[PDB]
């Protein structure tokens, strides 16, 4: 069968490509049979509509932002956690590995099979001022993510958030009903924000992951052996994955600036202040022992 799977950005974006990929990966380990459709652009709704659908079967997976499920599955709050993961190398031994099995596996309970995670570099404001310091967020209107957790933290930086689906940002910042968001530098490329919103400042706060889930009801009518096939796909997409969106970090930093973005850097802001102010957040959305466990095994990854 063709599986039918969503997603916000266009079909040349990493994302789009690592899932088509594990699409062709998938028609060879089943022979020609199976395959997966790719539904870009939010065609089929936004993240939070595409993870409803999911969850009811209407579709078959989802490709999405952590932060998309942040109502649903508590454990998926964590890896959103503010100024949680070092760096790339610290993100990366920590997700794709035993705790982030742990959060992976929490998905279940909820309707859905989380199949792995993709990196989605750092997210950092952008605006049409630069931004240091908590002081320089104070009136923004800031776009968020529907994200409870997300809302907060660009409070907690001293921001106003509104949450909008992510289709609806550029707009949003043309019209004037925000003046701010925050991304990684590639969907800041990609969606154009970078035309109306010309500051991109390395807040750095947040490193969630995206995560690609698959309808668990659509799921329990397969065999074992096509499961296995799909968690196989699934995996061998993510180093292909990784090759695309490290050289798109790269190139989408250049193709910014040579677009009139001025981006910046990490160490010009001021991260000790974005870090006192947003670290009680931690304490306020550990809901669970699980939580605080894996919180600590993250932590202690180095
Ligand atoms: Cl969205
Ligand atoms: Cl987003």
């Amino acid at each position: 069968r063709v599986f039918r799977s969503a997603d916000v950005h266009g079909d040349s974006f990493p994302t789009n490509m690592a899932v088509k990929f594990m699409g062709d990966e998938l028609s060879k380990l089943t022979g020609g049979k199976d395959s997966i459709k790719v539904f870009g652009n939010s065609a089929l709704g936004s993240e939070k509509d595409t993870v409803d659908q999911v969850r009811i079967g209407a579709i078959d997976m989802a490709r999405v932002n952590g932060a998309s499920f942040n109502e649903i599955v508590p454990e998926s709050l964590i890896p959103s956690f503010p100024f949680l993961f070092r760096d790339v190398d610290h993100f990366r031994k920590a997700m794709y590995g035993p705790a982030g099995q742990k959060i992976l596996d929490a998905f279940a309970a909820k309707g859905m099979i989380a199949l792995t995670f993709y990196e989605s570099g750092a997210r950092s404001i952008y605006a049409k001022r630069p931004v240091r310091t908590p002081a320089d967020m104070k009136g923004l209107k800031v776009r968020v993510q529907p994200s409870d957790l997300m809302v907060d933290e660009i409070r907690a930086m001293g921001g106003t958030p509104t949450p909008m689906p992510f289709a609806e940002v550029y707009t949003g910042l043309k019209t004037g009903l925000v003046d701010a968001a925050e991304n990684n530098l590639p969907s800041y490329e990609e969606t154009k924000h970078f035309e109306v919103a010309p500051d991109y400042s390395e807040t750095q706060h947040a490193m969630t992951p995206e995560v690609l889930v698959f309808s668990k009801k659509i799921w329990d009518t397969l065999s074992p052996q096509e499961q296995a096939a799909i968690r196989k796909a699934a995996a061998d997409s993510v180093p292909y994955y990784q090759k695309l969106w490290t050289a798109r970090e790269a190139s989408a930093q250049q193709a910014v600036t040579k677009g009139g973005a001025n981006i910046l850097p990490a160490a010009q802001v001021d991260r000790a202040a974005f870090v006192k102010a947003m670290q009680p957040l931690w304490t306020k959305y550990e809901k669970t022992p699980q939580m605080k466990q894996i919180v600590d095994e993250i932590e202690a990854t180095k």
